[PDB]
């Protein structure tokens, strides 16, 4: 049908009613085939990084150039504050790729496939127009299907730039249809021995009632860096903090404790993430100039082999038929093939746990930060560098939602668990079937 009547359709009618008696699993909805995306989100992980440049920047400025790698302020008060900056730009760039690209291929945000375990999505942004880049590999594995759990890392060797994180989420519908959705996880990137740590945002899913979602973020986000620098990235919409949606206002700080004053930021970001936004120096406001408009780079993606070649495992040869069906528009053949692949990995988690066998992850292991660890999981190292930024931003290392800081409501709650997905280089270093 139109999407003019998608809203009084019986497929969504059905759907809205369903929600009453939400479980809260998001796969136990009776989601219609014209709201169904054919991406799965093991494919998420790529919006980290599809500005390369951006991605890239930070490892390029040095004690000797650093002035000349700021374009907002050629006079930068050192390099690492230019390098701040360069993160900072870097992060505000994904969110256009993290939470806009299904409106803008599939006309509004959809569900998107839900991964099987150990799911595995690869692929490299080979920045052949751009030799002194050299190429930036992407691994996203599913480490999770109960509940859904996304691991990821994007690494360029030629320049020490190094990306890596994990991600799920909790959600929940509210009186008003409104989808609220809690993100956990963090994602910690490293540019050479310099190290930054970075926390999404919440957010909430609009539009459910008239059958046409969008997403918009609320809450914060933090970058907390090595060099002690952070940035408090508050995010709004439509009105109350801004005039338009998509907004948000991020301020750069000597340290955590001066985040506790507004008035010591050293710079002043606002404006539109899927937008322009401008930034301010201290507080010569007379003097602001543009940061960053998305509209004007384009997301570049990164290079996929053929379907052809691809290993059994791999995202888009796995869901093959059923996003072929999605395409199509069948419903009983999406039904068909979405319980065909569902239906076997039952049977396999059924068997594996007849004869006593368990699932290994492929490229990522989870850390037990936990006091009292299960004794046979692993455990992080001395100088682990989550720990050092966390402990710099006083944020909680349990599982609580992105950005709990240590002492909030989260994360005083009982039982909770401080287990961490890590990347493994050495398990895809000797890895002997996967290829990109
Ligand atoms: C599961 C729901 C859709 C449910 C639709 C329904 C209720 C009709 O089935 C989707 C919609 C928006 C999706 C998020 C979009 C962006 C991101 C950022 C990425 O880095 C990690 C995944 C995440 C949080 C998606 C999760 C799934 C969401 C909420």
């Amino acid at each position: 049908m139109d999407p003019s009547q998608y809203a009084s359709s019986s497929s969504w009618t059905s759907f809205l009613k369903s929600i009453a008696s939400f479980n809260g699993d998001l796969s136990s909805l009776s989601a219609p085939p014209f709201i169904l995306s054919p991406i799965s989100l093991t494919e998420f992980s790529q919006y980290w990084a599809e500005h390369p440049e951006l991605f890239l920047e930070p490892s390029f400025i040095n004690d000797d150039n650093y002035k000349e790698h700021c374009l907002i302020d050629p006079e930068v008060e050192s390099p690492e504050l230019a390098r701040m900056l360069a993160v900072t730009k870097w992060f505000i760039s994904t969110l256009k790729s993290q939470y806009c690209s299904r409106n803008e291929s599939l006309g509004s945000e959809k569900k998107p496939l839900n991964p099987f375990l150990g799911e595995l999505f690869v692929g490299k942004w080979e920045n052949k127009e751009h030799p002194e880049f050299g190429e930036t590999v992407l691994l996203s594995e599913q480490v999770s299907h109960h509940p859904p759990v996304t691991a990821f890392s994007i690494f360029n060797d030629k320049n020490k730039v190094k990306l890596q994180g994990y991600n799920q989420i909790k959600a929940s519908f509210t009186k008003s249809l409104m989808l609220t959705v809690k993100q956990f996880g963090h994602t910690m990137l490293d540019i050479k021995d310099e190290s930054y740590l970075v926390t999404p945002p919440p957010l909430h899913i609009e539009g459910i009632l008239v059958a046409s979602p969008f997403v918009e973020l609320e809450g914060k986000s933090y970058i907390q860096s090595s060099t002690g620098l952070l940035c408090v990235i508050e995010f709004s919409g439509r009105g109350y903090f801004s005039g338009k949606k998509n907004s948000f206002k991020a301020r750069i700080y000597k340290d955590s404790k001066d985040s506790k004053d507004k008035e010591k930021a050293l710079y002043t970001i606002s404006g539109q993430w899927s937008g322009s936004s401008k930034i301010i120096k201290a507080n010569k406001k007379e003097e602001s100039r543009l940061f960053y408009d998305a509209a004007r780079i384009p997301a570049e993606h990164l290079n996929v082999k053929p379907l052809e070649e691809q290993h059994p495992l791999e995202s888009r040869k796995a869901w093959y038929d059923v996003a072929g069906a999605i395409k199509l528009g069948d419903f009983n053949l999406i039904a068909k093939t979405k319980t065909e692949l569902e239906e076997t990995q039952r049977e396999l988690r059924k068997e594996e746990e007849a004869k006593g066998i368990s699932w290994q992850r492929r490229w990522f292991k989870d850390f037990d930060y936990s006091v009292t660890p299960e004794e046979g999981a692993l455990v992080p190292e001395k100088d682990d560098t989550f720990l050092k930024l966390a402990s710099a931003l006083n944020l909680s290392t349990k599982n609580a939602p992105s950005g709990t800081l240590v002492g909030d409501k989260e994360d005083r709650k009982e039982d909770l668990s401080s287990i961490h997905w890590r990347f493994q280089r050495e398990l895809w270093d000797e890895e002997k079937e996967i290829v990109l």
